[PDB]
């Protein structure tokens, strides 16, 4: 019932280190996101800081929303443009907007952190700082 | 017949022209997404593929890796890939099907996986 991400395949990437994919900043790239329970997913955005104790991305969202295509029930395709991280930002963490809000601490939340299908999944991006 | 849409290695080094480089001689886990995976029992790789390829029976260049089926659209498998030879270009996915079939009067249970769409990222390689 919550989206789960197995892997992220960027159309362009520079390197891989510690489960984070470096991609070109300020360039249109296409992300291929594979996973499960993507049905209620309408938009993708990124947070620049993720606590492991994160479910609601509502305040941590640091990017505009990118529309996602759904070629399949196991796949998402989306076009993103990522801005050089700031010195205070560590990485880009995937967030999903759900087509139906839900209740957290009596505030409605539509943005959620993507949860990895397996703990070691590569589901984090970064750009040059 | 099975179709592979995407391949997610748990560890990889680079991407270029629809081929994902992975660490040689290391245990890595592959999540293979695609369709018509019902009769698929095992995973192997070929080192040479003609577009007019259907039977991988003679092209298999690796031992078979057993596949789990977390979903009807996915295969989960742990593989260890050997550094390619100078004569080999890449690792092309092959599938073992339950129930053999006959092609050129030869019994064949291994078939080349075909990409769902032509631009799919569905090929692996290791350092030569
Ligand atoms: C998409 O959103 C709908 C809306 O809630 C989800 O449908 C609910 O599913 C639960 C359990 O399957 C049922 O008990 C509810 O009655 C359903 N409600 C409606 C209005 O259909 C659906 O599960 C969501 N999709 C995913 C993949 O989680
Ligand atoms: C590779 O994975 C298989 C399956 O888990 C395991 O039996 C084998 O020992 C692994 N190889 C190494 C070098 O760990
Ligand atoms: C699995 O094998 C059975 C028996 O031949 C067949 O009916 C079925 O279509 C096969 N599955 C696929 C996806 O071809």
């Amino acid at each position: 019932s919550n989206p789960t991400v197995t892997g992220v395949i960027p159309s362009e990437f520079i390197s891989l280190s510690a489960g984070v994919i470096e991609v070109p900043p300020n360039k249109n790239i296409t992300l291929y996101i594979y996973g499960e329970s993507f049905e209620n997913v309408t938009y993708l955005a990124f947070a620049t800081s993720r606590s492991e104790d994160s479910f609601s991305c509502e305040n941590h969202r640091a990017t505009i929303a990118f529309i996602v295509q759904k070629p399949t029930v196991y796949s998402l395709e989306t076009s993103v443009l990522l801005r050089q991280l700031t010195p205070f930002e560590s990485a880009f963490y995937i967030c999903f907007k759900l087509a139906h809000p839900f209740s957290h601490n009596n505030q409605t939340v539509s943005w959620i952190h993507a949860t990895p299908t397996y703990p070691a999944a590569i589901v984090t991006l970064r750009t040059a700082s």
